[PDB]
């Protein structure tokens, strides 16, 4: 949806910075956050 610069391990770490941003989901790819936009 709309990529975000946030460094992960797995899907859980993007959760929380899509939620504080302003979006609904966080599933992240391989290193790199992607959010679900509200």
């Amino acid at each position: 949806g709309v990529p975000i610069n946030v460094s992960c391990t797995g899907s859980p770490q993007c959760i929380k910075p899509c939620k504080d941003a302003g979006m609904r989901f966080g599933k992240c790819m391989n290193r790199k956050c992607h959010c679900t936009p509200k």
